[PDB]
């Protein structure tokens, strides 16, 4: 069934995970090393067993794909997923006069006089990102994040490389190429950076007329991250294919540490008794062909008939 | 048994490979995506089923590990594995007066008046690498190759980063770190380069007191490459561990295209009936602890009791 590769990792991390210390203290149980394969000529791997808002995914992606590094695109479609990374530097900055805010994170997460200040503070900022074309430019422009490592990797002497646009075309003119990779691991930018990307490298492969994509993820949160990460790159494998005029093949997700923090066991547990349902189908717009100009309505999912969603404590 | 993960990929590529066109024309049968796991606390994965000269491996490695890019180190221990990359630029150069030599490769491989000229021409050059401290410096120094992408990744404005030395120490001071990666994929140097590395990325992981290493290989030659590539990174996982004072855990080898060219079927076929034998053990010198100062005799293998080797047509 489509998403069974997922439910097999959950099960499998539970069953032979091993307690590991971590970035917070919230242990995780993890495994090192793992591949799971999705025949995308079968349905869209959106998890049926937990409600997943496609909406946040495809726009997160179209922001990647336009070469973007700016919050504003996301807030313009109430996709809040990165705000924290951007509110962070506003708060810790010298225009920011206003409450102490020193790493909210979890200071919010179990303290309510302060998990309220932060809220509007944050919405204060969101508003200020949308509407102030100048503020947005130094506090919303986020710096290095996937849109910028895929489509404008900075060089040694000058310039900036559109790593992805180059790869799509070496898919268009050299399909049998073992050298088709897009990387986001920039070694000079890695010591001192926020989240050194989790989606480190991907690679395409063409065989007999169908595309495929592999993902190396060096770190992963089985419950919050991976259901979303799975549709992101299977959305991408689908977009890039329509562009190259190829059929769809398989999405492969290779993991380095894959992990379940511990205040989430109870939740995965519950999800694991839900009997998966048939998977959604994805129609991509029949006329637009450069994918970089894509927009929301050029992509609309069908039969996603999910279970209810499940709620869960998050990161720090 | 140790090397059975290997013999299962051979079998498995045969059985459901799919003919793919390629760099030469020599088809390959390949698969995209594959992980195989080796519990190194069990023995050294040198293939027992085909004789494998450890010698070339450990010195190839010590050249990587000293940050080297120079032929001479290799020729000094008759490790010829890279000569071709280096003879190439001598021949195609304007000191080189002497025969036409235009990509030997296969012009040697089925033409004997010329698979002789080349031979001494090449030995002419080898000699000239050893003994001419100046020639060696512009024709033996190879440019970008693993010793240089691991230990001196060039930066944007200036400098050069010892990516590996940094990672070993974040193993020494931050063991539970999902961010421990060494990459060799340099995106700016990749369009115009010889062999964009095949061993793209690796990642370490510590759990409960034992190290592990994963390899992403975007391309692979099941018969010639992978038996060697397997001992290289399991040698490395072993060296880096002795340095961090850790036990040994697992080596994971994740493949992108994994492939068998077609004038090699017959050979793997034969090897696949050989009944694997017990695996060798590896003792590393008990006193030296910085691994970067290691040398040949600080590493000596035990009980490698291999089958005979098997001969095979090579690359182009
Ligand atoms: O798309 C994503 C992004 C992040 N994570 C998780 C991985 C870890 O749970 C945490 C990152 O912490 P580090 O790996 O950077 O230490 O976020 C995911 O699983 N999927
Ligand atoms: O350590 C190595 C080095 C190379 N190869 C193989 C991979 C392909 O068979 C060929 C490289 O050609 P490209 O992948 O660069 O196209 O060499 C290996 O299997 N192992």
């Amino acid at each position: 069934m489509l998403e069974q590769p997922y439910l097999d990792l959950a099960k499998k991390v539970l069953d032979e995970g091993h307690f590991k210390p971590d970035r917070t203290h919230t242990g995780t149980y993890s495994i090192f090393g793992h591949q799971m394969r999705f025949d995308l000529s079968k349905g869209f791997p959106l998890l049926t067993t937990k409600k997943v808002p496609f909406g946040l995914i495809k726009s997160q992606l179209l922001w990647f794909l336009h070469g973007d590094t700016n919050i504003r695109f996301l807030l313009q479609h109430r996709n809040h997923i990165w705000d924290e990374w951007a509110f962070e530097k506003w708060v810790k900055s010298d225009e920011y006069h206003g409450p102490d805010m020193t790493d909210f994170g979890h200071r919010s997460q179990k303290a309510p006089e302060f998990a309220a200040v932060y809220h509007e503070e944050m919405a204060k900022f969101d508003d200020r990102v949308l509407h102030d074309d100048a503020f947005a430019a130094k506090y919303g422009d986020l710096g290095l994040v996937y849109g910028s490592q895929w489509r404008a990797w900075h060089t040694s002497k000058g310039d900036t490389i559109d790593q992805l646009g180059d790869v799509i075309e070496q898919i268009k003119t050299h399909p049998y190429s073992r050298r088709l990779i897009v990387s986001a691991w920039n070694p000079e930018d890695v010591p001192t950076m926020a989240l050194p990307p989790c989606h480190t490298l991907y690679q395409f492969y063409v065989n007999d007329g169908k595309l495929s994509l592999q993902l190396y993820q060096r770190s992963a949160d089985i419950f919050l991250g991976v259901p979303f990460n799975i549709a992101s790159y299977a959305l991408l494998t689908h977009l890039v294919a329509h562009e190259c005029g190829l059929e769809v093949g398989e999405f492969i997700h290779t993991f380095g540490d894959a992990h379940l923090y511990v205040n989430h066991l109870d939740q995965i547990k519950e999800q694991l008794s839900r009997t998966p349902r048939p998977a959604p189908t994805l129609q991509l717009n029949p006329d637009k062909h450069d994918i970089f100009d894509f927009d929301m309505k050029d992509i609309k999912l069908l039969n996603y008939d999910p279970y209810p969603a499940i709620k869960a404590p998050v990161a720090v």
